[PDB]
């Protein structure tokens, strides 16, 4: 994989703009909902009954902060995926059992989410860009798996 | 599968606000950009080099009103898809041999242009209704395959 | 989809000589071998830390023989396997959150397995008969997502 | 990705028991019968029309040839696959614009064709093995869409 410098700029302004601690939640819940089988990670996580439930529930939230602060800091290293991400590689492939095709499902969500926080400002340009660095997460975090 | 009445009334209220002639030019344009093996299907279309050649292009443009407004009148009859693209699933498959992935990429993108245009009222239930029925137009699509 | 006169006879042809009862435990281990995230549905079968655990545990063979029993089963009914597997979809589905891909990934596994037995006789012709059959299953067990 | 010295083992002595002129013509083959979509991407080698067609022209056994010979030297850079392919990925996408969804469906189908030309020897462990190879050469040949 590469990233263009134009794809780095991208990446790198757009998620300037971004507000983790709306988005988090705002992306796992949306995989919980959209993707419903992906509830069966997070048992411990209370009520996913409804969407209601878990667009507010605050164990969802937390976590999907989590998810987007560990990616926040992965765009501080967009030619080295792979090495950046070996540990959580490690703890969704080996501990966790987690399908890589979930890997892609959550990057599907989030460029929806960036697409309805940013609008037209999501050109397709940008998103092109974007979709090669949520498939570059799926990539790096399956790499226990390949 | 199976759509909801909750789904359906979500796809034609939503559908019923999207401006095809525009939607569908902007839909086609991202397919061609972020999944850029797509264009050797359009080899006729022009020069597909760079998205702002894909974007101003009047044949993308003009061949995307065609694919919404297909998808449009397919909304009339949700419950029997397959036979609603029976003819199209021919002419992709038998004539053109569109890889049935591709179906289910355009779908994606679809997605993103909702979102994009509609925003905060494109909720995750409502996303959800949204794939589910893009899922089922790829699944009517290659149904000649299948 | 549809399945060619010729589809039929394949499918029941090579199915009237395979051992289910051996298959079925081939499959299944070879499923939660080659795609170990599988091994996270079955935590109650015991230690499937590896290949000689999984292949020898009684409960994969048991378990086999079930699933390869019921795909036997729907070989009668390949015009409505929707219908035929429409309980099955609920379990999986509703109740158990099997992802989608997986159920694409066991009937890639039992493609494998037919090949292994049969060598020869497994012609390019015969394996895109199984394709299709394998491929209908998975969407009639993930009916219910969709 | 990972291979571990098990993996190389296998690889490597399973692929030395492998007959290249025979094998390569079955493989690419047994590819577009089986995903006859693959086909457009040959139109040049002729009559691709049935089966037998396939089977028996001599551009898909010579081309087959190539593509498991080229995979032959790669499987003496295991640890460097991308590398090995970069000059592959670069006609296989920015010239040929194949989708890299194919690169997945050629590795399904060479598994086939190991499994019926080694049948019980194709071990769940050697499966897995192979699995591991055919998805890395899926992931380095499209490697410049990424
Ligand atoms: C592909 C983007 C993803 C990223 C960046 C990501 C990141 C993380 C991080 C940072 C943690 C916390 C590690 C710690 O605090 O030490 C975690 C935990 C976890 N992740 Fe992910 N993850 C991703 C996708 C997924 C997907 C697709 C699933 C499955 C549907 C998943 C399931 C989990 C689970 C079950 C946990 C542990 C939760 C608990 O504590 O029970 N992750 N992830
Ligand atoms: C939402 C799914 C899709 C729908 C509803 C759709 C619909 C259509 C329609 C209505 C036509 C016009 C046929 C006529 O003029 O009579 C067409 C043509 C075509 N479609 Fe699609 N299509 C879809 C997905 C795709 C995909 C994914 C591809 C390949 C990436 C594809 C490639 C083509 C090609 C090559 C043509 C012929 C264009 C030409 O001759 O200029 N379509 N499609
Ligand atoms: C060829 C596709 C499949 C068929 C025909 C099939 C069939 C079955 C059947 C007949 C049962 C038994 C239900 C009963 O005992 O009443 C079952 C249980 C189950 N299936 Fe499947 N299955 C398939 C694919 C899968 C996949 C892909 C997975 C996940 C990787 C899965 C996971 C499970 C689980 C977790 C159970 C319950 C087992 C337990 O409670 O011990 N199945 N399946
Ligand atoms: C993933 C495993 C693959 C490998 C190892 C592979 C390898 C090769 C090689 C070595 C060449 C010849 C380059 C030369 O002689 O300089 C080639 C040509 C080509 N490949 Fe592949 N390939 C792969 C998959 C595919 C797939 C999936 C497709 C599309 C269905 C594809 C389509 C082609 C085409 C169209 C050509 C040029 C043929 C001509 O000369 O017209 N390849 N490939």
């Amino acid at each position: 994989g590469h990233f263009t410098e134009e794809d780095k700029a991208t990446i790198t302004s757009l998620w300037g703009k971004v507000n983790v601690e709306d988005a988090g939640g705002e992306t796992l819940g949306r995989l919980l909902v959209v993707y419903p089988w992906t509830q069966r990670f997070f048992d411990s996580f209370g009520n996913l009954s409804s969407a209601s439930a878990i667009m507010g529930n605050p164990k969802v939230k937390a976590h999907g902060k989590k998810v987007l602060t560990s990616l926040g800091d992965a765009i501080k290293h967009l030619d080295d995926l792979k090495g950046t991400f070996a540990q959580l590689s490690e703890l969704h492939c080996d501990k966790l059992h987690v399908d890589p095709e979930n890997f892609k499902l959550l990057g599907n969500v989030l460029v929806t989410v960036l697409a309805i926080h940013f609008g037209k400002e999501f050109t397709p340009e940008v998103q092109a860009s974007w979709q090669k660095m949520v498939t570059a997460v799926a990539s790096a975090l399956s790499s226990r798996y390949h």
